[PDB]
């Protein structure tokens, strides 16, 4: 059996979650949607690679069962392949919220430096993000059912992509809801993110998440399917983390030769004195 | 061989249909999109049997390759039903203002007096809609080709809404652009509508029309097998003239519990002293 304070710590983890987390997607409106010669040859080569690794179909159900479907274009060659990308930040912007508001409830969370919880959540807020996005990924379809929106794969070739690998990898782990909530909490509370100060603290509580999901673990997975399964979640982290430096690069190339991330976006991705100052958004969210 | 007479005329029909029929509907924009109790009942029971014969789903080709498309609701029960409403409004609107324009230019129609202009217009400009939908109609794929735009049929059982039916027939009869438009004036210059005053002369005007419109297919097409081509015409015509009446009934009864018609709608349709003065829009458009 969990101790005490296992059971306590599982208990307000799982809570954040349910309070933070719009799994139907409900409240995201107000978005936009797609309308109705030198090193610039290698950077935009490289841009076309990058946005093609990221390209989805979207589909809107209306409350009454009518259904949009948005097709992206085809090629790869000029301001076609940004069509999505207002969309993108607008649905990304929303989540990175919902996961600011996961860590504003968490008791240990709220006790950090407000310095520290600004460079927590620019290191973290992505890999939140992916594995909140795994538990409403349906793999056999390959698609992101967020509520009333969905994102379906476009098409064995796609394992190449690494967000796309870890996707699927992820779910064919079939995780609970409690695993899912301890990753957040293990990978929100790193103690070597960017700019953090009080490494010590951070650490200690990243620990106990960890021995707390390994006890989990322990306790309700008696079988051979899940040999291991603690050590796997552990390397999936790892490999979350590897595929968050691989966004940060991709993100800020395309930021470069077509504006499009929100300002929310940009502060906590560092597109531009104290840490405070240049992050007047994430300070705001904090206070509040 | 036609008439010099007879060649004019068609000449003059060609003419006003390539200046007024946005065929590739390049100027159809700025159109409105389906967004992201006791006899009230019975009208709302009917109105749901007037609109799920009017469902298609609708595709909108982008400029850059992409492609959003729209399927409808099933009925359900309630306000869902009316989602397409707004778009088709504005369809009709545009399609209503081309035949406006088409008629303009005949000489025939310009020397009527303007009230029988009206009058016509008001009785005949439902069925040429049809007869210029029916030329970008793909019967293989159920489809009403609009340039960038396709309203799709969803889908035996279709053919018995009369409109999808007569759309399948038309088609299947492959008729050339001359025989489209002279149907096009045919029913136009109907003597029998509401309040036509000229009916003499509207009716002369239709005989010479629909005489022009039998030598064409005797001068032609290869005699025999199109034997009765003209006559099949004419029943086509004739089928869409009861057509034109059901639908004006069913928009009738739809706008009345949810109106929708723009205001050149209302004046076509009869949706409220002379007939200039409860037409302006109409006067306007034809000055
Ligand atoms: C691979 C991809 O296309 O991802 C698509 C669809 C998809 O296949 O899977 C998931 C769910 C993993 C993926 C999650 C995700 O992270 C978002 C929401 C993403 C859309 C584009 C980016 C990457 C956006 C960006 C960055 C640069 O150009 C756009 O940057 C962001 O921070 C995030 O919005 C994301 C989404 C929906
Ligand atoms: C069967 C149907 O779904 O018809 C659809 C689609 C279709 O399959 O075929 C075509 C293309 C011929 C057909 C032509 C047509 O006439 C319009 C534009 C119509 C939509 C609804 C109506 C009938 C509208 C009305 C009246 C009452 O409620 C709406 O009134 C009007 O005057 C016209 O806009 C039309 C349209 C697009």
């Amino acid at each position: 059996g969990l101790t005490e304070e296992q059971r306590m710590m599982i208990r307000e983890l799982m809570d954040a979650q349910m309070k933070t987390f719009d799994t139907t997607f409900s409240h995201f409106k107000n978005f936009r949607l797609p309308g109705v010669s030198r090193e610039e040859a290698a950077k935009w080569s490289q841009v076309r690679k990058d946005l093609c690794s990221l390209k989805v179909s979207l589909q809107l159900r209306g409350e009454d069962g009518s259904v949009w479907n948005y097709k992206p274009p085809a090629d790869s060659g000029g301001k076609e392949i940004f069509s999505l990308l207002p969309h993108m930040a607008d649905m990304s912007t929303y989540m990175f919220k919902g996961i600011i508001s996961f860590a504003k409830v968490i008791s240990y969370f709220r006790d950090l430096p407000i310095e520290d919880q600004i460079s927590l959540l620019k290191g973290a807020a992505f890999e939140l993000c992916q594995l909140r996005f795994n538990t409403v990924f349906n793999a056999e379809t390959g698609t992101w059912e967020c509520g009333r929106l969905s994102y379906c794969l476009e098409d064995q070739q796609l394992l190449l992509e690494p967000m796309l690998k870890f996707h699927y990898m992820l779910k064919k782990l079939q995780l609970h809801e409690e695993e899912y909530v301890l990753m957040q909490a293990i990978s929100l509370f790193s103690p070597d993110r960017p700019g953090v100060l009080q490494h010590r603290v951070v650490d200690q509580l990243q620990e106990q998440f960890a021995i707390t999901l390994k006890s989990y673990i322990e306790c309700n997975r008696p079988q051979p399917a899940h040999r291991f399964l603690f050590l796997k979640i552990m390397a999936m982290l790892t490999e979350l983390r590897s595929i968050n430096a691989q966004h940060t690069q991709r993100l800020l190339r395309i930021q470069d030769i077509h504006p499009f991330a929100t300002p929310l976006m940009q502060e906590l991705f560092g597109i531009t004195s104290s840490l405070t100052e240049r992050h007047k958004i994430l300070h705001r969210l904090l206070q509040e």
